[PDB]
């Protein structure tokens, strides 16, 4: 069992049957294979959960190198939502894996959003804190989002206002 | 006969005892020990269930905030909206569900209230609606991360200042909420 595969495996059932039947009995019987195997991969249902975001988010990665951190949030936040709504409910994997501590990439989203809150003169203490405010405001936009668009069957110039009063905040402790 | 504010509360009772996934129609029949069929006779699926649960849930959220400047008004509405959510196990997940079905009568008057003190900040007529879904969004999603922290800890599966981390959010968003002024 290549661990790739697995991931493969688990963002397939995501897409085709949605979060609620992403669980390691289910992919075990995907992949035709005896459970325990998988449990040389993950401990448990949290971190195959963050695997799969950590998959989902490989997308969501994006150089703000060379732009100034106004944009730098606005382009780190639409990748983001853009990886979330690839997936049938990915904001909503996100979110859990963001809350669980399982998911390494959106760490690291969470870091450059803090290198732009830094820049725009938020103190040291309380840059995680804003990098998090942002992170909150698009898991909760998208999730909402998705569960509309997932039951019901201009989006993004709502998600980049509401955005945009994030960054005029952060500019406020210019 | 079945009282609805009964069966409300019954079904406030089964979320709280044991989480989100385990409130359905079935299980609240159950537990008010009647023929599953009489529960439609209040509500006519899962959804408007949740809503009604969610309303009640929100019940304290709504404060008078009137006498404030926008600003606080922000503030109150907000603290007292997390606070109520806390108040139930799954209660942000489900508040916001509700608010995505568009079932929950509260969550929508919030919004409204919200959009009076946006409307003050200077935001344009146009733009009330999504400044106050903007700082709904915020509050649903830190508050749906903080309860799945607090839940897990407390089963020791997860392996903290809330309320002043919640307070640097709601004011960035003051603050650019004031940049249109």
């Amino acid at each position: 069992l290549h661990k790739p595969d697995v991931v493969a495996a688990a963002t397939k059932i995501l897409d085709d049957h949605g979060i609620a039947d992403l669980t390691m009995r289910r992919l075990a019987r995907e992949l035709d294979v005896t459970p325990g195997a998988l449990y040389w991969h993950f401990a448990n249902k949290q971190e195959l959960l963050g695997a799969v975001a950590d998959h989902i988010l490989r997308t969501a990665r994006t150089d703000t190198a060379d732009l100034a951190w106004r944009e730098q949030i606005h382009e780190s936040c639409r990748a983001l939502r853009d990886a979330l709504l690839s997936h049938t409910d990915g904001a909503e994997l996100v979110s859990a894996s963001f809350a669980s501590g399982q998911s390494v990439v959106i760490t690291e989203i969470v870091e450059q959003l803090g290198r732009a809150a830094r820049a725009a003169g938020v103190s040291d203490a309380d840059v995680d804190a804003a990098a998090r405010t942002v992170i909150y405001y698009v898991l909760g936009f998208t999730v909402d989002e998705q569960s509309r668009l997932q039951w019901d069957a201009d989006g993004t110039r709502q998600f980049r206002f509401g955005l945009q009063l994030l960054v005029d905040g952060l500019a406020a402790h210019g």
